[PDB]
């Protein structure tokens, strides 16, 4: 049959495979092959021309709606972004991930495995010149252009996936299409960016199948919140999608489907949902009286006509009009011979009765070029929110205009300091009176922010300075300002001695100074090391931040300074391996860094937990050593939650102090072995140099500067 | 709280995971380290005094039996190459994957947290002199060597795993010390190395928990032989391993145990089944949940255990643990032994249902009779024994190091002859493919017998492979799936061409048919590349000899015959798991990823080396000719799929609009386009831009399989 995981006989063991994912990249690629150069190669507008093509060439396989393929291919790249959560970065479109399980048999995803296919010739036609990721959003882009609307851009960049990403979770619920994350609607459980397992955003239906439209409301402006859009682009964004196309729901889908590709046979060849006798989601009609132009026959439709809902021929809840007066307005999909009547959603129902949604619907209404720059512009963020700063976006056909959502940044005006330049400042840093310590952790306060799933965060930018970073708790505010306003004053007098056009931003002294520090510490324990420094990190401005937007990027678990906010829900370990793998690193790669950083010694309100040795500020092993001293025994701390003391097992001396972060390392059967490792006799200049790798490795991360 | 796993939703979802193992080395082992030179930097006779001194150094956090360590070290060995599987060569101490889950919490494991711990000065001392594997193994042999009894020899070479192994199903039972794998003793599944989920090989009380011994030795006797050992070395393993120690059971494990370790606290660092008394209080000491020791000097070797077991008549009882276990029915022997802890209070041995088997049954029987009557072959078979048990996952004797292996090899390494000969240089290599590719042999017959020969490596056991050509010995030649009348005329094609080479030679060269069978093969791969229009030079290296019947245990081969062959499109109708899971189970054994599973096989289908020379999968119209047809053709949606009406593995590919039969396949074809990860792979591969890369990745795994066993090399 097949061997039962660990995870299955102890369903609490730390999650340490989404930590392995950064150990290797599956699939057949090469190490060094460079995509952003091969999509260099990729001559968009040839591409886009066989898209536009596919459009109207219907395949036998999956007929074309109305003769055109463009709304599918709209809601397939709609859903491959629609999946992206605020809260972790996580989902999105970047890696095509819509591709592989659980994503693509969830049930919003059905019939989007024929989109797909649809696709596979083109891809086949031009290989690694564009990813599938980069494809199903140029499909979308060229769907809405051939049916009459301009894009505001289109960028390429995104790599494909060869898997899925362990590291999200979906949710509490053991069964699609089921709900145990919300109460009330816009209650939804925090981390979350759908209300339903196994759907895009929310239930078409309404909130737990109840066609009640100023509750869908609430739970439609929570989720496209937690997807980072307000009031105007959630009404653009909708409204706009839903003037094209049509839904599915000839019959019901529980009777009439055959099972979800992961579930479907061999023969069927990745594709699921078979019809036994189309149906998708159960749901039918079109919303307008021409599917495949663009026009404002879906606010039209829904404010200048009063509807009712009812149950349709899928058996599911959708509105139909009061009146006659649209009766058998628009053409079948299908039969030439045949007409429907047009028909709305609860959701789209909650954009009229809902008050504030409503106002924003009477404005599109009244100017068609308002709800039509909303729409493009929020397409293309829709569409582009994972891919970071505007540095990663590829292509003839990247806009001028930076957006604040790309978290732009501005350009360093000045020659960059050279290799004198660099030393002599270290020197000055490390002369002031700012401790190892303090550099260590304000250079790591400012390179932690970032997080792989959608490339945000980072010390590029110095935003550690700006509002919220500069007040988070974490960051201790008052030790904070002490550490830049003694950098600053370091960038201000180095600016003002120099005469050649040179200049250095506070950014890269921060992280020149964190690596002076931790150069020091390992000095201090008789290593010669030399850190690899890179300078380019510009200043940036608040001008350059929406800062309630960075406030996604506040962390409630810092492994490296022993922070763990007292709210947490989920063990702190775990939050701590959640953490790592945003930075992209391997379980070795965070036992180096957690244990070698306990020897230097940053933590949050400078407590001594975890810092198990005699001699702070010291890179050494001394962490491991301790920590696997069967002399000790460790036990929890009265009156806490994540505190231990670690009790001489003889003399019963209190030796130490530590949180569940620092003991998760002796404890994991994983990763005592990689402690062991380290708390051997001749591995300390190991430690040494897997740390250094791994602070290097964190403080460039989000160097897209210099690839 | 955590993510749910595709296997969750979808239970019989592709366990591709095992292939993914492959693709890296999780832990912080650099990629250029080399475990074999730096053991060999070891002073072993250092680590030994230290073993040594560590068996009577008793740490109060768990107090030493008698004074002496030795016999739960003796266990603690025994148990990490307890797990071995003849099977698919899985399981073993070579990994030293005791120390991870789900290993590492079995309930037959328990306490043994507790004795690894013990060694972790010792290891980290070390370093990365010696590895775990290594030292558990070594801890075994100090403790029997320190308590009277000199064993036969010891290996190193072990490098350790930092997880588990994946691929390893370890039973259908949902929950440890139940099993569902039996119904009448001596009946276990096939494939399955113990009588019950969670155990080593069976149930010390007896079957189903029942106190038969006659019932017991079915299944011991089972148990055993799927772990390579035969009665004489049965009975002398348990016979001498029991001839140390006790059981502990001073109450019942089931409300006296803590949680195992991968479910105890997080202060308990790893550690597990804390006992409520305290692990500080070795009377109190739980384990197995059975009490009392086998013999009076359970820290001395000597005949106590089979004397003890056949000159006394024993009884069932309850133990104070609440489990079967034996007594004497006189008081001969009643408080014969001192008490492990209580230096006032004496003890009386007892045995388990699983020794009273050895009793009872007659065969076991014979055998600890003459035991008993001849102690020199008693030690003699158990010394060989211990070593064989201890060894038997660490492949041929090319990979043993250290001065304490034996110059004798044994049998069951399945030893190679030395070549008596000038290797073939640069110019004989070119030479002979081009003869070979002269001869009246078809490119798909080299690769086919190439393959057979080749594919028998499993990385578990690091058993099979190329070298020695044991693919023209009993059994391989006779092995259904080598066709062997095929196979016959292949072989002496090559032959042939072996014996004119050989004659030919002034100097001191000659060529092994071995390196022959490979070189064939490789010849053939870069003709079929040519043939498409590409120029490679598959990377070839000698030395390979022909091994005789006398280096071959033609039974144990048996353990090395395929149910399934993806490269062969060969499926024996028998098998009860969908083949594309027994295709990726095979994978996974010759070390490869899902991407170089993909080349291989979708390459090979444009060469077309088909069992029985059908076009299963085959989707080209241009046969020996490495393209990547396979993929184009079998992405192409102008072709739907469907199962073959009265067939049992076959499926139809046929013309979406004509309805034609275009192609037809297996399970093993089409998972390549069923499969999410998979096709995403082929999706790769069957791109305009990508044959060139599909005939290079294809050379890559050819040759990587072609090499897996060449460990004379490393
Ligand atoms: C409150 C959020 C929304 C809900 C609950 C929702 C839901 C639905 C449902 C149930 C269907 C029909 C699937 C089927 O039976 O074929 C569909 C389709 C469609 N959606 Fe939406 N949607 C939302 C937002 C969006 C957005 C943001 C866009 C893109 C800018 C878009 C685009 C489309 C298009 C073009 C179709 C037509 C597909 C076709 O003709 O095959 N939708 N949606
Ligand atoms: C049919 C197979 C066997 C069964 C069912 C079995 C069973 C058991 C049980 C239940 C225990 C006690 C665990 C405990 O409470 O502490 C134990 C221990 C022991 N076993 Fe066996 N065993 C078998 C074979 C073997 C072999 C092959 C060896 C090694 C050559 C070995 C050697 C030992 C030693 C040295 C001890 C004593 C541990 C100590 O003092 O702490 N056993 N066994
Ligand atoms: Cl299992
Ligand atoms: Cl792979
Ligand atoms: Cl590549
Ligand atoms: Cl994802
Ligand atoms: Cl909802
Ligand atoms: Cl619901
Ligand atoms: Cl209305
Ligand atoms: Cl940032
Ligand atoms: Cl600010
Ligand atoms: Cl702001
Ligand atoms: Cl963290
Ligand atoms: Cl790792
Ligand atoms: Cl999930
Ligand atoms: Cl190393
Ligand atoms: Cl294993
Ligand atoms: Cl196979």
């Amino acid at each position: 049959k097949r061997p039962k995981s660990n995870q299955d006989w102890w369903p609490s063991k730390l999650n340490l495979e989404i930590l392995d994912q950064n150990a290797r990249d599956v699939g057949p690629v090469e190490d060094d092959f460079d995509y952003a150069e091969e999509f260099q190669k990729l001559d968009l507008e040839a591409v886009k021309s066989d898209l536009e093509e596919l459009m109207t060439s219907s395949q036998d396989w999956w007929p074309a709606d109305y003769g055109h393929y463009g709304p599918l291919f709209i809601r397939m790249a709609w859903h491959s972004a629609g999946t992206y959560r605020t809260a972790d970065g996580r989902g999105g479109a970047a890696g095509g991930r819509q591709r592989f399980a659980p994503i693509n048999s969830w049930p919003d995803n059905a019939n989007l495995d024929k989109a797909r296919r649809l696709l596979l010739p083109i891809k086949q036609k031009y290989g690694q010149k564009i990813s599938w990721a980069d494809l199903m959003i140029l499909a979308g882009n060229v769907a809405i252009e051939s049916m009459g609307f301009k894009t505001f851009g289109y960028a390429g960049g995104r790599e494909d996936a060869f898997e899925e990403d362990k590291a999200v979770n979906w949710g509490p619920e053991d069964e699609f299409e089921t709900q145990e994350r919300f109460d009330e609607p816009g209650e939804i459980q925090e981390g979350l960016g759908a209300s339903v397992m196994g759907l895009i955003y929310v239930n078409p239906e309404g909130p737990d199948g109840n066609p009640d439209p100023e509750a869908s409301a609430k739970n439609i402006r929570q989720t496209f919140d937690r997807m980072a859009m307000n009031d105007k682009e959630t009404a653009a964004l909708i409204a706009g999608g839903h003037t094209f196309g049509k839904v599915h729901g000839a019959d019901d889908p529980e009777e009439n489907l055959g099972p979800e590709p992961e579930a479907a046979p061999i023969e069927q060849q990745g594709l699921g949902w078979q019809n036994k006798n189309m149906i998708t989601s159960g749901i039918e009609g079109p919303w307008t009286q021409s599917p495949t132009e663009w026009d404002m026959g879906y606010i039209n439709n829904l404010l200048d006509y009063e509807w009712e809902p009812e149950k349709g021929p899928g058996g599911a809840w959708q509105w139909a009009p009061k009146s006659e007066e649209l009766k058998n307005s628009v053409p079948d999909a299908h039969d030439p011979d045949e007409k429907q009547t047009p028909m709305m959603l609860t959701t789209d129902i909650a954009l009229k009765r809902d008050p504030d949604y409503r106002e924003v619907m009477e404005t599109f209404q009244e100017n068609p070029m308002e709800f039509g720059m909303n729409f493009a512009k929020a397409w293309y963020k829709l569409t582009h929110r994972d891919m970071g700063p505007p540095e990663r976006f590829l292509g003839p056909e990247v806009p001028d205009e930076e957006m604040i959502w790309q978290d732009p940044l501005p350009d360093a005006d000045y020659d960059l300091i050279g290799d004198e330049e660099i030393a002599e400042l270290k020197e000055e840093i490390l002369d002031s009176d700012l401790s190892v310590s303090q550099l260590v952790k304000t250079a790591w306060a400012s390179a932690s922010t970032y997080r792989d799933s959608d490339k945000r965060g980072g010390a590029n930018g110095a935003r550690l300075r700006l509002e919220p970073q500069k007040n988070w708790e974490v960051n201790e505010p008052e030790q904070l300002e002490t550490v830049l306003g003694t950098l600053e004053n370091i960038q201000t007098e180095f600016n003002d001695s120099r005469s050649d056009g040179t200049q250095v931003s506070l950014a890269d002294l921060i992280v020149l100074g964190g690596n002076a520090a931790v150069e020091q510490a390992a000095a201090n324990a008789g290593y010669d090391v030399e850190i690899p420094f890179e300078p380019g990190r510009v200043d940036a401005g608040p001008e350059h931040t929406d800062a309630p937007s960075f406030d996604a990027l506040k962390p409630k678990v810092d492994g490296v300074r022993n922070y763990i906010q007292d709210d947490i829900t989920r063990p702190a370990e775990e939050v701590l391996v959640d953490n790592a793998d945003l930075l992209n690193l391997t379980a070795s790669e965070l036992t180096a860094l957690i244990g070698g950083m306990r020897s230097i010694g940053a933590n949050y309100q400078d407590t001594d937990l975890g810092v198990f040795t005699d001699e702070p500020e010291t890179l050494t092993n001394d962490f491991f050593v301790n920590l696997l001293d069967m002399g000790t025994e460790w036990e929890p701390a009265a009156d806490s939650e994540h505190r231990y003391k670690g009790l001489d097992r003889d003399t019963g001396e209190v030796k130490w102090e530590a949180t569940r972060i620092d003991l998760i390392f002796g404890s994991n059967d994983r990763l005592r072995a990689i402690s062991e490792v380290y708390g051997s006799a001749d591995a300390e200049k190991k430690l040494v140099h897997d740390f250094v790798d791994t602070w290097s490795k964190v403080m460039k991360l989000d160097r897209f500067d210099l690839e």
